[PDB]
């Protein structure tokens, strides 16, 4: 619990754990890991309706603080709204849902998943097609707003927003709450630079996922693209801390000050990442890592790539 200060007061751990993960993992397995994690350090703890893992993230959570280990007070749990819900009166319905499956009274952080707004109903993936739907965001941000004034959501962000689309929220009128963060993919070789930097300029926080360079879910990942683990100048790095190619992504965030997610559902690994605040890198690994930027979004799908809202200028 290093922590930054959020532009709504709040506080947000500067590293977090990922929970998510592919359909073909047993659900059961995101309650062994997350309460792996809890008691590994991490407090900052990412979720999203899209998951289909809320109630065994949650459960785990709980039992976190059944057993003493920690208070509600102590975890940062956010969760996402998803692409089918972005119609306003949609949006804290969509939340409570997220409440309830989590057996929480209120998430610490509330996103927006992405921009790109899909056809209202229950399939995640609405043949189908994929169907997509055309939504002012604005009008689901001012529900959003409303999730906060509520106290559903202590903090309200959002996901995977370009600099235009953060733009149209920050300049819309009657503004009543800035996006406390915007959740990007963002590693050594897709770096976010320029969005960075205009975050910093508007006290909005960027969180990086993919940190590690993704899971490579063959669904949305070319398998041909670089590993970003396997990367010389990352393995060099780690050679020379005597740490470990992730450890060296994760800590390259923290020093650009990026607050980091970091998936895991390997008691090892989970435990070794929480290694991040235990190591510095130098001005010249810093400016060896920036070297590395080369425009790579491992989410890379004919599937969403043609989507109006898409925010990648490819
Ligand atoms: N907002 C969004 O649209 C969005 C998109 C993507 C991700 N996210 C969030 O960000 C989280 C992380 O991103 P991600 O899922 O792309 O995964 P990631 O953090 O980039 O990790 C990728 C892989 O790295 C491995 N790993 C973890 N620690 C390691 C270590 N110390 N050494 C070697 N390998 C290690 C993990 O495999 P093992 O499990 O086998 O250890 C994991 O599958 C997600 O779980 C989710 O919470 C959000
Ligand atoms: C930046 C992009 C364009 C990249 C793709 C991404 C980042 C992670 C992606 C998901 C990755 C996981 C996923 C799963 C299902 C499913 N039905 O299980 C359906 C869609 C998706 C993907 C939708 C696009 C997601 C949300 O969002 C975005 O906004």
């Amino acid at each position: 619990q290093q922590c930054v200060k959020l532009n709504d007061g709040h506080f947000m751990p500067v590293l977090g754990f990922g929970t998510y993960a592919p359909p073909e993992v047993p659900r059961s397995k995101a309650l062994e890991v997350t309460k792996l994690a809890i008691e590994a350090g991490f407090r900052h703890i990412d979720s999203a309706h899209l998951y289909n893992n809320e109630e065994q993230v949650g459960l785990a959570i709980r039992s976190k603080i059944a057993d003493g280990s920690v208070k509600r007070e102590d975890i940062f749990y956010t969760s996402k709204l998803w692409s089918t819900f972005h119609r306003p009166e949609l949006v804290r319905p969509a939340l409570e849902n997220s409440l309830k499956k989590a057996q929480l009274d209120y998430v610490d952080l509330y996103l927006i998943h992405s921009p790109m707004s899909l056809k209202p109903g229950e399939e995640l993936s609405p043949n189908g097609k994929v169907i997509f739907d055309i939504v002012d965001l604005c009008t689901t941000w001012e529900a959003m707003e409303k999730c906060k004034d509520a106290g559903l959501a202590k903090s309200i962000g959002v996901s995977n927003f370009n600099r235009r689309q953060l733009e149209m929220i920050l300049n819309k009128p009657g503004l009543k709450y800035k996006p406390v963060c915007n959740q990007v993919e963002c590693h050594p070789y897709f770096n976010r630079s320029k969005l960075l930097d205009f975050c910093k300029s508007k006290d909005i926080v960027l969180v990086a996922y993919s940190a590690l360079g993704s899971q490579r879910d063959k669904r949305w990942v070319d398998p041909n693209s670089p590993v970003l683990l396997e990367d010389p100048v990352l393995c060099a790095l780690a050679k020379k801390h005597k740490r470990t190619p992730a450890l060296i992504a994760l800590r390259y965030q923290l020093q650009r000050g990026v607050v980091v997610l970091a998936k895991s559902y390997n008691e090892q690994r989970i435990r070794q990442n929480v290694q991040v605040f235990e190591f510095q890198l130098t001005a010249e690994d810093m400016k060896a890592i920036d070297g590395l930027d080369r425009n790579l979004h491992y989410f890379n799908s004919d599937s969403f790539a043609s989507h109006p809202n898409y925010p990648y200028s490819d």
